[PDB]
């Protein structure tokens, strides 16, 4: 009896306690050391070598004991191991084997789940270095890693880099690397106070899948000029998204380099979630060298219902080549997000756009693969002082990209700056039901609206509605005469347009090509012959050769005689019609016609 007074005390002693739930005769006849081991927390490795409880602190460094805890429970199949509210839990060290060459501290294992009600800090000995805080490669080459799956980090808890600058710009930051992850996730957790690369990574480079970022906060994770580059999540395995979340930053430095999101594989998505000072909003990218695991094709990726304020471009497309492969973007959707450029100066961070088609990293425009996207039901919005706003700045190839119902107001609608890139561009549709807002009404000056600074354009739609008037811009659209033009369709809705000089702008004369498609509001002036009764009017200028039809959109002041309605032309290039004179006389007058061509 000695001896159970003594076992009791051990640490074998809840093992000698009997327990029957509810004191059911029918339940298990079990020990207390048995119930107690369902669960598992952070306290039950967080110890010395005599096996006594250390408390954490700023001067304690918790990564060992964080470490034995995931390995043990793996051991076991797995389980969830709770990091427990009212602590810090200070890491202060790098991890050894596997993850060491990602700069890893902790490495996460397959099954094995962290429930974070507490708050994990990083100490002082991570000041200007890197580091990646959770990892599930196993190698220090991706390549040779084995898989994480099963793996989830969730709870209320905090994941806070201790507000260290980098070092040098060359160096990688991370908080959860899953590495080639399947069916893992992060949930509910706060990232916050740092200068880092990305607050997680999903996948690598298409290996994964089933990765999901849901209910988490990101803030203020870019705070120095050193930091190269920053993008909060980069999901680059299939089957994965980011939904629901919150990102904001405060520094000046973010509003040029951060980015919330980025999608790299197909099958992705980003969901209603809220940004606020980031420089832009979401990557979708196809790049050949990260086309391993998931084939070189971003197809089924969807940017809907986010909430953003951004300094440079909400959504930024692309697609590149290596050596041996080629990458393609295709099957995209961008819906139902609500977006504006934040208060700055002109010129003040990356020029301003719903959309941009980017060149690759190497700034190369002329290996994009991008098609069959559809931009549909966002809003827009630019302040009246950012000249540098579009609703897409086109600067590389582009193989297709459709608008549909939108409502862009912002300087530009379509740019590309002149004297850049000339990009190829084949199956741009602007659809007639974008509507045009008129924040930068009588900004404009100088300005075509859309400025169709490119290569050649082909297939193409662009249908300008405007909503109020702007006599400030140069023209509604203007084609260089280095663009060419073909099998495209081309209208300026007349309302709104009256007083404008220059409506269409074809500066290569582009739109007389055999399968162009045009309409826009001119002035005409016409002369008649003296003949009464039904008598002819001709115009006085011969440029109207390619002008099949054309229409009246000006009143008749006169009561003595009457323009004809209708035009059509003559080989000359004169416009002539069939007007009225009740008396004879030769007339005279300046008219509104619209000008079709095959429309
Ligand atoms: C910040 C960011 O995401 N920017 C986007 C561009 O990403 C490219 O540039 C960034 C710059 O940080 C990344 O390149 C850096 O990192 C890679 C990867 O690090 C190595 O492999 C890790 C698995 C490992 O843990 C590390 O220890 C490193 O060994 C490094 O190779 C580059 O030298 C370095 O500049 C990014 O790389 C991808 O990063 C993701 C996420 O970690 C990985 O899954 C991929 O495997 C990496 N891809 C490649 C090809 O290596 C670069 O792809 C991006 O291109 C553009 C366009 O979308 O947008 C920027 O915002
Ligand atoms: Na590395
Ligand atoms: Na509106
Ligand atoms: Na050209």
């Amino acid at each position: 009896p000695d001896q159970f007074r003594a076992i009791i005390e051990s640490p074998e002693g809840a093992g000698h306690v009997g327990y029957q739930y509810r004191r059911n005769t029918g339940s298990t006849m079990r020990m207390v050391s048995d119930v107690l081991d369902e669960r598992v927390s952070l306290w039950d490795f967080h110890c010395d070598p005599s096996g006594n409880v250390i408390q954490p602190g700023p001067n304690v460094d918790s990564r060992q004991y964080l470490q034995a805890a995931i390995d043990y429970v793996s051991s076991n199949g797995g389980g969830t191991i709770t990091i427990p509210a009212g602590y810090t839990w200070y890491l202060g060290s790098y991890g050894v084997g596997g993850i060491a060459g990602h700069s890893g501290i902790i490495q996460l294992r397959s099954n094995v789940n962290l429930n974070i009600e507490g708050r994990i800090h990083l100490s002082p000995f991570f000041d200007l270095k890197p580091f990646q805080v959770f990892v599930g490669f196993d190698n220090g080459d991706p390549a040779s890693s084995g898989n994480l799956e099963n793996c989830h980090i969730y709870g209320h808890g905090v994941v806070d880099f201790g507000g260290y600058e980098f070092g040098a710009s060359s160096q990688l930051r991370n908080g959860v690397a899953f590495g080639r992850s399947y069916n893992c996730s992060v949930t509910g957790i706060t990232f916050q106070n740092g200068d880092v690369t990305w607050a997680i990574t999903l996948g690598w480079n298409g290996y994964g899948s089933n990765c999901y970022v849901r209910k988490c906060r990101f803030i203020n994770l870019v705070n120095s000029s050193v930091n190269a580059d920053h993008s909060t999540v980069y999901v680059n395995c299939p089957y994965s998204g980011v939904e629901s979340c919150y990102f904001s930053m405060s520094s000046s430095f973010a509003r040029n380099i951060a980015c919330s999101v980025e999608l790299h594989q197909h099958d992705t998505f980003y969901r209603g979630s809220t940004v606020n000072g980031y420089c832009r909003g979401a990557y979708v990218v196809m790049h050949a060298a990260e086309a391993a695991g998931a084939g070189s094709y971003a197809y089924n990726m969807q940017v809907e219902n986010n909430i953003a304020v951004i300094y440079g471009q909400f959504v930024i497309l692309g697609s590149d080549v290596t050596a041996t492969v080629s990458g393609h973007l295709n099957d995209v959707i961008v819906s139902g997000n609500i977006v504006s450029i934040g208060e700055r100066a002109a010129f003040s961070a990356p020029f301003g756009a719903f959309i941009d088609i980017g060149p690759d990293n190497s700034g190369a425009s002329n290996v994009q693969d991008i098609q069959r996207v559809l931009v549909t039901g966002n809003s827009f919005y630019a302040p009246a002082n950012i000249t540098d706003s579009a609703a897409i700045t086109l600067r590389a190839n582009l193989n297709g990209c459709t608008f549909i119902a939108n409502n862009f107001d912002c300087r530009y609608m379509v740019y590309n700056a002149p004297g850049t890139t000339s990009p190829v561009v084949q199956n741009l549709v602007w659809d007639k039901s974008n509507v045009i807002g008129g924040t930068h009404a009588n900004q404009r000056a100088g300005q075509n609206l859309f400025d169709m600074q490119f290569a050649s354009v082909v297939n193409s739609t662009i249908e300008v509605q405007l909503s109020c008037e702007d006599l400030s811009m140069f023209s509604c659209i203007l084609f260089p005469a280095s663009c060419q033009l073909s099998y495209s369709k081309i209208t300026v809705d007349s309302a709104w347009t009256k007083s404008m000089s220059n409506t269409a702008v074809f500066e290569g004369n582009q739109q007389a090509g055999a399968n162009v498609y045009v309409s826009y509001p001119a002035t005409v002036n016409l002369t008649s012959y003296n003949t009464q009764g039904a008598v002819p009017f001709f115009s006085t200028d011969t440029n109207y050769a390619w002008v099949t039809s054309a229409y009246s959109l000006s009143i008749n002041e006169n009561l003595d005689f009457s323009p004809p309605a209708t035009y059509t032309n003559k080989a000359n290039g004169q416009l002539v019609g069939v007007g009225y004179n009740e008396i004879g006389g030769v007339r005279s007058v300046s008219v509104r016609l619209m000008l079709q061509r095959q429309v």
